[PDB]
């Protein structure tokens, strides 16, 4: 997250990170949202590579125990079935992960509340990302959780030639693009959360950036709209 500020540890209890094996340690690669005690969601992109996964919950600073954390590997991995690597604009940037174990809930271990299916933030919609991502274009991981203030940017501007044109579809949700604050490489598969009727809700899984810069004016992160997926997700829970 570039532009963010120190995330409180208990404001976002449904951030995970997922991590793969490196060596004789583990990695950061991307964000996700425990969504069910076993299961996480995350962009496709993010589980692309044959590696060794683990989720972690509860986790604040990714260098340091916070004392909170659960780590716990990933069982099942499915990834939505239209899901094309070599054209992430095409949308369906979203996968379920089945954990090894179920995570214990606690203050900073919390199931993420999704919208309603088809809901759509109105244009300036209040919503703040969340991650361990970059904090620079071509920099370094965050230590410490981010969030930055990403108000939604609806489809009609994202789509206009000056934005996004064609490569933002109506299955994917805009946030921020004031060329200051961002996502940025690391985030992606976290959450985009939305304040709407006093409750914070996921509307966004974290997709892509331009490939110009994460902070770049008039290219807002792009993200998969979860409200879009809802009847996927439960079909694949209740599949598995
Ligand atoms: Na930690």
């Amino acid at each position: 997250v570039v532009g963010g500020t120190e995330a409180q540890r208990n404001s976002w209890p449904s951030q995970i990170s997922l991590q793969y094996r490196s060596g004789s340690s583990w990695a950061h690669t991307c964000g996700g949202t425990l969504i069910r005690q076993n299961w996480v969601m995350t962009a496709a992109h993010c589980v692309d590579r044959e590696l060794t996964f683990r989720v972690v919950v509860g986790e604040h600073n990714l260098n340091q125990n916070n004392g909170t954390e659960q780590y716990v590997g990933v069982q099942k991995i499915v990834v939505h079935p239209y899901w094309n690597t070599d054209d992430v604009a095409a949308g369906y940037d979203i996968a379920l992960l089945r954990l090894a174990q179920s995570v214990t809930l606690n203050s900073y271990v919390q199931l993420g509340v999704l919208p309603r299916a088809g809901t759509i933030l109105a244009n300036n919609s209040p919503c703040y990302i969340t991650g361990w991502g970059l904090t620079r274009t071509n920099g370094q991981l965050a230590q410490t959780l981010q969030q930055a203030y990403l108000p939604t940017v609806d489809y009609a501007i994202c789509s206009s030639s000056s934005y996004w044109g064609s490569t933002v579809k109506n299955s994917m949700v805009c946030a921020g693009g004031d060329g200051v604050r961002s996502g940025c490489q690391g985030d992606s598969g976290g959450p985009l959360h939305c304040l709407v009727n006093g409750q914070y809700a996921v509307h966004g899984v974290t997709s892509f950036v331009s490939r110009l810069g994460c902070n770049v004016t008039r290219k807002p992160t792009v993200f998969t709209r979860v409200s879009a997926y809802i009847s996927w997700i439960n079909n694949v829970i209740a599949s598995n």
